């Protein structure tokens, strides 16, 4: 397809231009002498081929230095720009193997272009490479989506012809191999070696012997087998489908969808009768279901004391409760109290801090004989009345503002609200703030404050070991409340009871919901509560969880966060909700919810199906205790009765079908789609402490053995024979087979035919190759060992788990080295050791991802191995959603279009939702080596055999405490397991190890089950096209089928066009069975499909989490918002906001809007300063006091984002937008620009702070007990002698030790062995860093930060901190009106894509890293010498200089500086930026433009170009300057010298002017030493000239301010080229200056090179009166000019202009054509037809004027158009061997068929006679739904002659040699 098309696509601006790669892929059906190059100039044909012969050597950009070679296509458009471009092609199907291409091909050309382009004048040069492989094409030759698969198809072609043709292959590629040689030869070594232990391995394991490998690649799978197989299960399925549904008696839907809801009544009334008879019948319980009391007080001032002249009473009344509370008022009144001192660093390992960070926790003695003998005891049915909940639910005083809005609780955040807000100081934040303070007082925040601070309190006292006589008293922080602690022998609980005096309580939140309250004398004792561990971190973060509720609920709504009304009735119940559920953490309360989802999905059900709701009850049984989950279950059992009478139902608008009355599944109300999608979200949070107590870790248990005593006796089933029916653990071999015999094509035919000879050559190459060790991980493990197991041996002991750094150095010592040597031992060191040794984790959230197995890091080196050998292997198959990472969101989407192209206009869409029901104890171990062993292909047997037979007797290890308290009817089993008899065999006679044979690991075998569903869903799809195929008796219906699947994830769209009337209908059914047989059909694999899949949406898909409803996608956004308060231990205190912006940045991604993700912020910002310190550590006030001077993320200072915009680009990008204007722009040049210690610099992440708060850390036991190899303790000091260890691999042991030792210490590698309440241990790591800092000084040594500066610190800057840094500087303040609008929306990406430390390592260093050129090479250096003024070419000297300590200590200052923004990639409003905000819930100058920018390059002689414009400018008359268009207005031929004062132009007068000497040449010589001033762009320059020798050059410059120099520059690079001066000799330094610069370049200072821009603020303000007459109008090669004369013989350009190419318009050529007044459009040339874009006869007429030179006018080389004859010879193809040997593509994709990889053809029949053919009713086939989810011609008639008058040479080779002049 051109050439042409795809040279006009690109633009720019200036000089040299790379553009950005992009990577394009398969998304459509892909279809389809001698020489060596036929792979090269196959593709790429016809077009990539100029016509001309050469063009050459890079000649047209001149001189040489090089050569100039020789280049594939060098293009030149009618506007002047250059267009080079290479093509190449690369046989690897890995992304990022074109990564090697595309910097291999730069580097040929980057050097000479370059040099050429800094040696000519304006120039407009393009660079582009086009790489092709057969899965994609990455390039920036910025293509289409049909022709990037068009350039694919020649691809796979030509590389198949090639492939025949080859010898001897012999190429072998020179610039690979250097090391890839040295590692595939350790790979092949080894592998070669003898890793099997196979004599004893068949006995160590049972099932393991190469018997059955053999016996299953050998042998051809059974088609009779599987021809019945299949036969007798299609016969089952449709008669279950007949029975499941009511369809034999002849019926209408109307009675059918009747019965099934009298059966569900019947089924939910059998359900409630046996719950209710195995319960204690209870009618009225009385209780409370929030365990603390609602007082809502008014706060106070803030103390930590408790105070006095209250306590007395009455206390006394009682004698049981107020009495212990008088007894502790009256103890602490006078001095009772007693020195238990909590410090912030015994807590942890350190030093000693200050006297205002102890504080005191106040003993306390204990009562008489009246309250011990009560203090002692205290130290369901589903038919209960519970509707007080619902009273409660229905009313609340929660949602209502209090009268606290200014009080002391938030006046303290509202004031760094205040200093963060300081800088995006619009209209818009002041009221984006307004309306979150307005929920900060909204009465349910108020109420959960407190009780934060309560939580926070408790977290600290589960230690400090209270003596036999005890008690706790403190008064938390801001408000009068008081509580009484008891610490417990253990860490799992804790004691407390409340106290408040009875005259602060203003308001109580109301309803019978809360727990009640002695009413003492005046005061309200809460009779001790007790809560557990496990439900503290939650309470903790119950604010920033409930402002998270109040914002995102009020936008769903149709509320706007700048209104105030009454909070509607339907927001209420939402809140009420959320609260409660979050105060129930029991886990079977929110296991009633989510199921929601389940019994909801069913609901979308197509014809002929019901909507089975009620299978969801056999996971609802319960033992039902609580009291509020009683109400959810009764509530959730009336969504299952509702919708299973009326199913939602479809409504066609001719718009993209939307779906009838959807309602709130708790609460029912027929609120919308998108709003009902995300309450199945409500109750759900994330985590990631260790949970290790009783009860949740005793179902663990259960879970992983539930299905271990089903494996079968027999092994004959298992690996060998086929079985046709399995039982519940074991599956069939020849569907195996004939399953993983289908993705091995589907492979080869978009891929290879070659392709294992691909694989291998990478796995190999990377797999013991490039894994040096020394980097391994910093993965936690385990030790366990064999001494371990007699719980007698050792039942008083402890585990921790040897974070994976022994195994590490114990090996590092022993002379390894690559992981190939490593193998080595640790494979013998298991298998004579038993078996693999693991144990266990609870990451307790409710669910999911809640269970991990540690690996104990020495079965991890052989499983490591085969990781990658399979996650190779998945990288090539299509439908993988878990090894390809991105696809997921390209597959959906796509079926879409695919569809539309096979077939008209269209769809039907019929689509299924799958899942597994036990995806990870239903496996079996054979299966997995099978698939591996079948991919793999020579070699890779004997060492994935032996590592698989590693999970066959696997222990695991059980929690201590766990066995210790053993000394429901499943922990009765394990106990009798343990002490005595039924036995189980499971863990033998007294011992600590769960042992099992059955099913792979959570996480450990992953990759490797992911290729077994992508065989089983590909043989699915290659049966359902074969059955398509033969639908009713030989009739086809037609239809493509899409499978995606992930691990245990599943989905399967199917679309059908309907041509008829009962054809829709009978066909519809006939795809339901073929749907859904697919709850049989796997039993035969080891898959099992669970009750939770959904079958036969109709225009629904519904795959992980994100849903595809018809035309909208939606995606739960609730997941993460609640996701955005994970707790951090870190100790990089600036690394919390890099993980706050992080996490922030995904609910963008999650479809939450602008004005959303800045209230996120705000809740962040509370989430953030209360661990810091807000509730305790009374010196608040002093921290808050230091960052409100300070301010910087270095320390405890937040930054929040831009209201608009909010969260879109990441931290980096508002550290830049701080720093640049009005944040510091000192703390970070003065680490920049002085020489000899502010803070030593170091960097943590992407930001750099001042290395004190990068130091707490254990790092003792890993140094004091592990420098017992080597290391001495001049260690820092011998690094020193010698830096280049730092940057090299490795070349010995002792080396290899001090890299070790230097990744040990810095950043964040902590081992001490925490045990403790996570909560404390992160206010502890706040508070000491953040007083130890406190005690200013430093703070006593001018600033901005220069544009220099930033570009090398902050590099994305100019590419996308700019456009967005000034389009907000857009309407801030605006206010849009609302409006109605319903529309699909784009996919937007920003930073997409597919380095300044590099250069470091050449200076010093040799080696031969970051390719460079030795011009640029070569003048990096210079770069990034005048950056960090004290860098230089010493490696020492380095070091005597500023803000390092040590050259050990910059590898990390060097290591992260820098740094890059990450993706984002968020909808929109269609296509344009902007134009994404959005969201949030004339013409004569053309025509005259056109005539100019055509007018330039036609045939003219150069002064008749202002014969032209000069007249046009009569007749085009634009407006007014007022508003490049600007300069066009310019030409008004008032009075215009003060035109130029204003406005961007560049003029300046000559100050100082030189000698002026005859030289005897015709030319005048300017000898003086003057100088030039000027204002360009509101600078005010000076510049110094001087020359005395042949020609003037450059002395100085000066400039008045350095907001923008990068333009200034360019003002000047040409200034200097209008007057001829010079800017290569050098200068001597005569002040203080910025940056020097060489011909036209950036430098420094401590060089002095060359010209200095030393910058005055007042160097210069002066203007000297340029007289307005002596201006003039000028062209050239093409350019416009109103020019003045300063000096004699010397002009002054003002103005300029040139002409763009996408200017070209064709409705101007209408107005232009003859309103025949234009006299310069008349009869004398193609003028008025070139122009008038047109092609008496002028084709003859030239003939004669190119022999007979006679054009008044035309006095061009005459060659500026003829050459264009190719344009339309360009449409007239040329290509030989593509048409005449190429049939056609006769479409031979089929997509797939069962008669291929079966060797024998197919019978597959079905009965499907007489049932019915009436069942549905409804109508959508005749619907109206639609799509689911230049300038050439200037001679074209006088062409054809040529066409009629006849490779082209040979032919030559008369009547037509005057044409092919033309050509030539
Ligand atoms: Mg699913």
């Amino acid at each position: 397809m051109n050439l042409e098309v795809l040279c006009g696509r690109i633009n720019v601006e200036n000089g040299l231009s790379l553009g950005e790669p992009g990577l394009y892929d398969q998304i459509y059906d892909r279809p389809g002498s001698e020489a060596y190059k036929i792979n090269h100039d196959f593709t790429f044909s016809g077009l990539s081929k100029t016509t001309d012969r050469r063009l050459s050597e890079v000649f047209p950009i001149t001189h040489d230095g090089s050569d100039g070679m020789t280049p594939d296509v060098i293009h030149t458009r009618l506007d002047g720009t250059i267009v080079v471009v290479e093509f190449t092609t690369t046989r690897s199907h890995n992304i990022g193997g074109l990564e090697a291409a595309y910097r291999t091909k730069i580097e040929k050309y980057r050097d000479p272009i370059s040099r050429r382009v800094d040696i000519m004048e304006n120039p407009r040069v393009f660079f582009g490479v086009i790489v092709v492989s057969s899965g994609g094409v990455l390039s920036n030759m910025p293509l289409t989506q049909d022709e990037a698969e068009e350039l694919m198809y020649r691809f796979c072609i030509a590389n198949e012809i090639y492939t025949k043709a080859r010898s001897m292959d012999a190429d072998i590629e020179l610039q690979k191999s250097e090391e890839e040689l040295e590692a595939i030869s350790r790979a092949l070594s080894f592998f070669s070696l003898f890793e099997p232990n196979i004599e004893r391995v068949e006995g160590t394991f049972p099932n393991s012997e190469i018997e059955m490998l053999e016996q299953f690649l050998s042998t051809p799978a059974d088609v009779d087998f599987i021809t019945k197989t299949l036969k007798a299960k299609e016969v089952e399925a449709y008669a279950d489908l007949c029975d499941s549904h009511y369809l034999k008696p002849e019926k209408t839907i109307q009675e059918r969808l009747e019965i099934n809801r009298c059966e569900a009544i019947d089924k939910t009334q059998d359900l409630l009768a046996g719950l209710h008879a195995r319960s204690n019948k209870q009618t009225s319980l009385n209780r409370g279901t929030v365990k603390l009391p609602p007082w809502l007080p008014k706060p106070s001032s803030e103390s930590i004391d408790i105070k006095t002249d209250s306590g007395f009473g009455s206390l006394m009344d009682h004698g049981a409760y107020g009495e212990l509370w008088a007894k502790c008022l009256l103890d602490v009144s006078l001095g009772n109290v007693e020195g238990v001192v909590s410090d912030p660093a015994k807590e942890l390992d350190i030093d000693t801090p200050k006297e205002a960070k102890i504080t005191y926790r106040r003993f306390k003695p204990a009562l008489s004989s009246s309250a011990r003998q009560e203090f002692s005891l205290q130290g369901l049915s589903p038919f209960l009345d519970v509707e007080d909940i619902g009273d409660f639910l229905t009313f609340n005083n929660l949602l209502a503002d209090s009268r606290y809005g200014d009080e002391s609780v938030q006046r303290a955040v509202s004031i760094l609200l205040e200093k963060a807000s300081a800088m995006q100081d619009t209209e818009l934040t002041h009221a984006l703030n307004d309306s979150f303070k307005r929920n900060l007082s909204s009465n349910v925040v108020q109420w959960s404050l407190w009780v934060s601070c309560l939580a926070q309190e408790l977290a600290s006292a589960l230690k400090q070991h209270c003596r036999a006589g005890e008690f706790i008293i403190k008064k938390l922080k801001f408000w009068p409340i008081y509580v009484i602690i008891k610490p417990t022998k253990s860490s799992s609980h804790i004691f407390y009871s409340l106290g408040i005096r009875k005259a602060d309580v203003t308001r109580r939140l109301t309803g019978r919901v809360f727990s009640e309250t002695i009413d003492a004398g005046e005061w309200e004792l809460t009779e001790f509560k007790s809560l557990k561990t496990c439900k503290l971190t939650n309470l903790v973060n119950l604010p920033c969880t409930m402002l998270n509720s109040i914002a995102f609920w009020r936008e769903k709504l149709g509320v706007a966060p700048w209104l105030v009304r009454k909070p509607c009735s339907e927001l209420r119940e939402q809140v009420g909700l959320t609260f409660l559920i979050s105060l129930e953490d029991k886990s079977k309360t929110e296991e009633i919810i989510t199921l929601t989802r389940y019994t909801q999905m069913e609901g979308f059900v197509s014809p002929p199906m019901l909507p089975k709701p009620q299978k969801m009850l056999g996971k609802l049984d319960g033992p039902l205790r609580t009291k509020l989950q009683v109400y959810l279950l009764r509530k959730h059992l009336d969504c299952m009765v509702r919708i299973a009478s009326q199913p939602f139902s479809l409504i066609p608008r001719e718009g993209r079908v939307e779906w009838g009355g959807t309602f709130h599944a708790i609460s029912g109300r027929s609120t919308n789609l998108e709003n009902m999608v995300n309450s199945w979200y409500i109750g759900y949070y994330k985590n990631k402490e260790e949970s290790t107590e009783l009860n949740a870790l005793g179902e663990m248990y259960k879970k992983i053995v539930e299905m271990e005593e089903d494996k079968p006796s027999s092994p004959e089933f298992l690996g060998w024979g086929d079985t046709d029916s399995p039982k519940k653990h074991e599956f069939s071999r020849s569907f195996l087979r004939a399953a993983c015999s289908s993705l091995e094509r589907e492979i080869a035919q978009r891929h290879g035919r070659q392709w294992k000879q691909n694989l291998e050559e990478r796995v190999l190459r990377e797999i013991g190759t490039k894994n040096i060790l020394d980097l391994a991980s910093m993965k936690a493990t385990s030790n366990f060992s064999k001494d371990w197991e007699l719980y007698s041996e050792v039942q008083t002991k402890e585990y921790h788990r040897s974070k994976l750094l022994e195994k590490m150095a114990t090996l590092i010592e022993k002379g390894v080295m690559w992981y190939i040597d490593a193998v080595g031992q640790a494979w013998k060191a298991v298998l004579d050791d038993g078996c693999m040794r693991i144990c266990l984790f609870k990451k307790n959230q409710h669910g999911g991802l809640r269970e991990i197995y540690v690996m104990d890091a020495n079965a991890r080196l052989v499983q490591f191995g085969v990781e990658t050998m399979a996650r190779c292997v998945c990288e090539l198959s299509p439908h993988e959603t878990v090894a390809n990472p991105r696809l997921k969101n390209s597959i959906i989407e796509n079926h879409g279009l695919k569809s539309a192209r096979s077939l008209g206009p269209g769809s039907i869409n019929i689509n299924s939702s799958n899942d597994a029901k036990k995806w990870n104890q239903g496996h079996y171990t054979t299966k997995l080596a099978l698939v591996l062993c079948w991919f793999m292909p020579a070699k890779f047997h004997r060492f994935i055999w032996a590592a698989i037979s590693m999970f066959r007797r696997k222990k695991m290890m059980v929690d201590l405490r766990f066995l210790a308290h053993l000394s429901d009817p499943f922990r009765e089993a394990m106990t009798d397991a343990f002490h005595g008899n039924r036995e189980v065999s499971w863990m033998d006679k007294g011992r600590t190890y769960i042992k099992t044979e059955t099913g792979m690991m959570q996480g450990i075998l992953h990759f490797t089950s992911s290729l077994l569903h992508s065989c089983v869903q590909s043989f699915y799809k290659s049966y359902f096209v074969s059955k398509l195929k033969e639908g009713y008796m030989g009739e086809s219906i037609s239809g493509v089928v899409d499978v995606i699947e992930g691990s245990d994830d599943s989905a399967i769209m199917i679309s059908i066009r309907p041509k008829s009337d009962m054809d829709e209908v009978r066909s519809r059914f006939f795809v339901a069975n073929l749907l859904h047989s697919v709850k049989f059909l796997n039993p035969l694999f080891g898959i099992y499909s669970s009750e939770k899949s959904t079958v036969n949406t109709v225009y629904c898909v519904e795959y992980n989490s994100e849903f595809h409803f018809h035309r909208h996608l939606v995606r739960p956004t609730l997941r993460w918002i609640a996701a955005s308060h994970q707790i951090s231990e870190t100790e990089a205190l600036a690394s919390r906001q890099e993980d706050y912006s992080n996490l922030l940045t995904q609910c963008l991604e999650g479809g939450a809007s602008f004005s959303l993700t800045y209230l996120i912020q705000c809740a962040q910002l509370l989430h953030h300063y209360m661990l810091l310190g807000l509730c305790l550590h009374p010196l608040f006030g002093t921290f808050m006091g230091m960052l409100i001077s300070d301010p910087d993320p270095a320390l405890g200072f937040f930054l929040m984002d831009n209201p608009a915009f909010a969260g879109g680009a990441g931290f980096r990008f508002n550290l830049w937008r701080a720093c640049k204007t009005t944040d510091l722009g000192r703390k970070y040049a003065y680490y920049f620009n002085e020489i000899e210690y502010r803070a030593l610099d170091a960097t943590s992440g992407g930001t750099l702070s001042h290395s004190v708060m990068v130091y707490w850390g254990d790092r003792k036991k890993y140094q004091a007990l592990l420098n017992r190899m080597g290391l001495p303790e001049d260690w820092v000091e011998q690094i020193d002698e010698n830096p280049g260890v730092l940057y090299r691999r490795a070349a010995n042991k002792k080396e290899l030790l001090l890299k070790l030792a230097e990744k040990v210490h810095s950043p964040g590698v902590t081992s001490s062995l925490s045990k403790g309440h996570v909560v404390p241990r992160v206010v502890a790591a706040g508070v000491y860093l953040l007083s130890r800092h406190c005690f200013f000084s430093s703070s006593i040594h001018g600033s901005t930060q220069k544009a220099s500066l930033i570009k090398l610190l902050m590099m994305s800057s100019i590419s996308a901190m700019k456009h967005g840094g000034s389009l907000n500087p857009n309407q801030e303040r605006m206010l849009f009106p609302q409006a109605q609008e319903y529309d699909r929306v784009c996919t937007l990406l920003e930073e997409v894509e597919h380095k300044a430390e590099d250069l470091v390592s050449e200076v010093w260093f040799g080696l031969k890293r970051t390719k460079l050129g030795p011009r640029l090479l070569k003048e990096e250096w210079d770069k990034l010498r005048a950056s960090f003024a004290w860098l230089s070419t010493d490696p020492s000297e380095t070091l005597r200089d500023g803000p390092f300590l040590s050259h050990v200590q910059f590898r990390n200052f060097i290591a992260h500086v820098d740094a890059k923004s990450r993706s984002v990639r968020l909808l929109g409003a269609p296509v344009k930026k902007s134009g994404g905000v959005t969201t949030i819930s004339s013409l004569d100058n053309q025509e005259r433009l056109e005539s100019i920018s055509i007018l330039k390059h036609v045939l003219f002689m150069v002064l008749n170009g202002p014969y032209t414009e000069e007249y046009k400018l009569e007749m085009i008359i634009e407006a007014f300057s007022t508003l490049r268009t600007m300069t066009l207005c310019l030409l008004s031929n008032s009075i215009l010298d003060q035109i130029e004062r204003a406005q961007s132009g560049t003029l300046g007068g000559f100050s100082k002017p030189q000698k002026t000497f005859i030289r005897p040449g015709g030319g005048v010589g300017y000898k003086g030493k003057g100088v030039w001033t000027g204002v360009m762009e509101d600078t005010h320059v000076q510049i110094l000239i001087d020359g005395d020798g042949t020609s003037n050059w450059l002395e100085e410059i000066r400039l008045s301010s350095d907001a923008r120099l990068y333009d200034v520059i360019e003002s000047i690079r040409r200034l200097c080229d209008d007057l001829g001066i010079n800017n290569r000799v050098a200068s001597a330094y005569r002040g203080h200056c910025m940056v020097r610069l060489s011909g036209f370049k950036i430098k420094p200072a401590s060089r002095t090179d060359g010209c200095p821009v030393r910058i005055m603020e007042r160097g210069f303000r002066i203007r000297e009166l340029q007289n307005p007459d002596e201006v003039k109008m000028r062209v050239r090669g093409d350019i416009l000019n109103l020019s003045v004369t300063i000096q004699e013989g010397r002009v002054m350009n003002i103005l300029s202009y040139r002409p763009r190419d996408t200017d070209i318009s064709e409705s101007a050529a209408a107005y232009l054509w003859s309103n025949r007044d234009l006299f310069s459009f008349g009869k004398k040339e193609p003028s008025c037809s070139w122009i008038c874009l047109k092609t008496a006869s002028v084709l003859l007429a030239n003939d004669r004027k190119t022999q007979g030179i006679d054009n008044r006018a035309m006095g061009n080389i005459f060659r500026d158009c003829l050459e264009g004859s190719l344009r339309k010879q360009g449409l007239m193809r040329s290509k030989l061997t593509e048409m005449v040997e190429k049939n056609v593509v006769p479409l031979t994709t089929q997509e797939l068929v069962d008669i291929l990889e079966e060797d024998i053809d197919f019978s597959d029949v079905i009965a499907v006679e007489l049932s019915e053919g009436s069942l549905d009713i409804e109508s959508i086939f005749d619907g109206a739904p639609i799509l689911w989810s230049v300038s050439y011609s200037s001679k074209y008639y006088h062409l054809t002659l040529m066409d009629q008058a006849a490779k082209e040479g040979c032919r030559g080779l008369r009547c037509m040699a005057a044409i092919r002049e033309q050509v030539r």
